């Protein structure tokens, strides 16, 4: 199956000038927990934003142009990205905006972090149809000394 994982600020903002302005260690821990030992698919802009391979995961990069780093796998289409994952139980799509839009129709599961932060962004998570999805898990956290915003971890499964 195909899953998307993302962290959304107010109004579905996910990025700004190819960066994520906030700093929520608890959410990066959740990201690692839910992606470790799975293949991760990302667009080239997100690969540049991260800046290095994510350890313990097969890193698959979508780009129309030839790859520039053999520590990761480069593919030229959505179907090639899926095939390069091989036979695994769960494929994790980790963005960004343009990649989320292409894989959302194929996804069975969404791992969403809702961050109570106002951010002026240039990239958004796609505007999906709420009736298509059932919330099967939600866990709210107040801000603390390490995490400056409150946040909610939610998992949604396609009905
Ligand atoms: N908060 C979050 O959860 C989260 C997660 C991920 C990213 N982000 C943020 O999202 C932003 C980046 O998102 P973005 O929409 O600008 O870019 P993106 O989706 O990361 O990358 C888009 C690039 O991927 C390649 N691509 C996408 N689909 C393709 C296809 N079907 N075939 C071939 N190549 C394909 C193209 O590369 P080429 O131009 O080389 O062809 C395209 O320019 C950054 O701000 C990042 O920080 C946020
Ligand atoms: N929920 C969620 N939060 C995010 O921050 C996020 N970020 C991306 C894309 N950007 C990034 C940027 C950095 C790292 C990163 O450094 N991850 C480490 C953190 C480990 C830790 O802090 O415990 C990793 O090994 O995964 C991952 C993705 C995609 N989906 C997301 N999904
Ligand atoms: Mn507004
Ligand atoms: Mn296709
Ligand atoms: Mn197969
Ligand atoms: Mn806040
Ligand atoms: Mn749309």
């Amino acid at each position: 199956m195909i899953s998307l994982i993302a962290a959304l600020a107010v109004d579905r903002v996910i990025g700004m000038e190819n960066a994520m302005p906030w700093n929520l260690p608890a959410d990066l821990a959740w990201f690692k927990r839910n992606t470790l030992n799975k293949p991760v698919i990302m667009g080239r802009h997100t690969w540049e934003s991260i800046g290095r391979p994510l350890p313990g995961r097969k890193n698959i990069i979508l780009s129309s142009q030839p790859g520039t780093d053999d520590r990761v796998t480069w593919v030229k289409s959505v179907d090639e990205a899926i095939a390069a994952c091989g036979d695994v139980p769960e494929i994790m799509v980790i963005g960004g905006g343009r990649v989320y839009e292409q894989f959302l129709p194929k996804a069975q599961k969404l791992y969403l972090t809702h961050i109570d932060a106002e951010v002026e962004g240039d990239t958004h998570f796609p505007d999906y149809e709420p009736d298509d999805w059932e919330s099967v898990f939600s866990e709210f956290h107040d801000a603390d000394a390490q995490n400056s915003h409150s946040y909610c971890f939610e998992i949604l499964e396609r009905r």
